């Protein structure tokens, strides 16, 4: 499918608080689609979808997430728990004049898009996640019951990840079957292979955003679970009421299709893409399969 | 009606050729409403039109157009010629994924608008200018042989040095109602000035606040007066390339909306548009001088609102 050149887009700014600004990608008119990328990614993670979901119709919005890119990265923790985040995207469409807008997010942007749907649904037109399933938060159990403990510790993985940005992006964005990973590194090749999935020059471009705030504001998102839960306990086990799509991933071995599965009982019109052969980076894995389920789900349950 | 607060709107930036850059903010969702201010303005001369389009069900983007505020101001005058100003108004719409909007244009804006509606009919939803008329080219007489102050513009640093001199004053001076104005245009050139028989500290016109003034003043420090009076120093080239679409009707919607006040653009000079524009509606501001937006912001937004429901949604 046809890909961006990040010089060509229309790039928008919003200040959605006093010290933070959002960067977004803009192409296309019709229902306003705001893509919510993942960890550690881009507004350019979507670069597959962006011209697709604009021809068929859309006005994609494609962000920098709170942390990336040209986005406003704030070193403090709690700028980064979903509470927070959620409420500046509701500041965002305020300020863009958008009553709504359908949101679909990859990962950690997925999670945000299903908060969103949960907490914001009159905002949220439809709601999309790629891989991340909604769960409900058990008040029984904290988020306690490694890797994930090793990103818990301010500048511990960043460290590492901003070590050398262009072995951490060759590593981490491999296809299923080509994965180097189990520090994050330590017993992994110095110098990565390119992934089949990406050229030399788009790992060039998240080198270049990484090195503006690097991965402090990217692992915060990882550092919220009990804020997360406390929000996601005040949701009173309501249900999520608009139209929903969970597009699972075989091959994601962390957000694992399984996971997914008891979603229809608390979503009740949830519909499913299952994207065979993908791993973790779905959107630049299987472009084509992401898009006419991305498209085909809009046209029928968005437009 | 609900104003701007600049800090408060979304900005968009498209590069529209390597040293060239388009500033607009953006409000609302529906059809792409583009908002095309003239001399010596900014998108923020929109800033009553922008919350009530939005509000009344469209996608507005407000530009800075080429020279003027977070827009690139490149020097040359050949840069702000109508061919290479519709030609850029057209990329934009490109990289922001539109196949057309509707284009309404004040002033030089709504020249703009005119020749996008003439030359790029099939990227123009539909057009509208307030003040600017459509008045066919004619082969015979170069615009130079058809208003001395446009003589007064011609020269590069001539009008710039008095513009920019205090900038405050430049302000006050002009965005005033018909009836508070302290400038006769008519011997600029012999008395070598727009402001040389005008007060030195102007009083606050009826329209606008020391704030809205200090707002120009600030996007005025960027760049200054000289692309902005480029808009002006394309006459023969403007002419010529006018000149090759003759013949050919404009055959989209459109509105021309008069001003009673404006005694720079009157509302005579649109007096046969309905010749060459068959779909022409009207809208008619009584007690409106030329800053037609922010003297009738209410009038306008009823005007434009009424023009798009009917002729352009
Ligand atoms: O680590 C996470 N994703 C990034 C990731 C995923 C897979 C992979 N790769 S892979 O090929 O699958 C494997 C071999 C390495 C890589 C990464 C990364 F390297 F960037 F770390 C992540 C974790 C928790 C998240 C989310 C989103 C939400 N949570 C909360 C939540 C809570 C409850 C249920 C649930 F499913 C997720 C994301
Ligand atoms: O000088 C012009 N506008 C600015 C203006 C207008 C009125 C006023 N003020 S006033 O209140 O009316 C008067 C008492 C002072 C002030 C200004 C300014 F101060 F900024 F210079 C202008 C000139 C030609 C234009 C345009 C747009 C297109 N043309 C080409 C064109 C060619 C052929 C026919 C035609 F109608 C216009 C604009």
């Amino acid at each position: 499918p046809t890909s961006c050149n990040p010089s060509d887009m229309s790039h928008g700014y919003v200040t959605v608080k006093p010290r933070v600004r959002l960067h977004f990608v803009e192409l296309g008119s019709g229902p306003a689609v705001c893509l919510c990328h993942g960890f550690p990614e881009s507004w350019y993670s979507w670069r597959y979808q962006i011209p697709a979901l604009a021809q068929a119709g859309y006005r994609v919005l494609a962000m920098d997430m709170k942390g990336y890119g040209e986005s406003s990265a704030p070193p403090e923790i709690e700028e980064y728990c979903m509470e927070v985040l959620c409420k500046e995207m509701v500041t965002f469409l305020d300020k863009l004049g958008l009553s709504q807008a359908v949101f679909i997010g990859h990962d950690w942007g997925g999670m945000l898009v299903w908060y969103m749907a949960l907490f914001y649904p009159e905002r949220v037109r439809a709601v999309a996640s790629l891989n991340t399933p909604f769960i409900p938060a058990n008040p029984n159990m904290s988020p306690l019951e490694d890797y994930q403990l090793y990103f818990q510790e301010p500048g511990v993985a960043e460290a590492e990840l901003e070590q050398n940005l262009s072995r951490t992006f060759k590593s981490l964005f491999r296809a299923s079957d080509e994965s180097v990973l189990s520090g994050l590194f330590v017993n992994s090749p110095e110098e990565p292979s390119l992934s089949r999935m990406v050229t030399e020059e788009e790992i060039q471009f998240y080198v270049q955003q990484f090195k503006k705030s690097g991965f402090r504001g990217p692992l915060n998102w990882y550092r919220n679970m009990e804020r997360n839960w406390k929000w996601a306990c005040k949701s009173l086990g309501r249900k999520i009421l608009i139209p929903a799509l969970m597009v699972t991933a075989e091959k994601d071995f962390v957000l694992v299709p399984q996971m997914s599965q008891h979603m229809e009982d608390w979503i009740p019109h949830l519909k499913r893409g299952h994207i065979e052969d993908c791993g973790h980076w779905t959107q630049m894995d299987k472009p084509t399969e992401v898009n006419q389920i991305l498209i085909k789900w809009l046209d029928s349950d968005a437009r």
